[PDB]
């Protein structure tokens, strides 16, 4: 019921075109429950990593 997401610091925006790479990768490359490649409003695509996943 709180904060549970956070943009992985440190890595390269690339290959990001289905729940796998950025997802598979916070499910074990920083002990997260999911993750997935998120917009802004901008063209730029980020690793969140979810904790909690709603």
């Amino acid at each position: 019921q709180d904060k549970c997401k956070k943009v992985y610091e440190n890595y390269p925006v690339s290959k990001c075109q289905l729940a796998n790479q950025c997802n598979y990768d916070c499910k074990l490359d920083k002990h997260a429950r999911s993750g997935e490649c998120f917009y802004d409003e901008k063209r730029n695509l980020q690793c969140i990593c979810d904790y909690c996943e709603y």
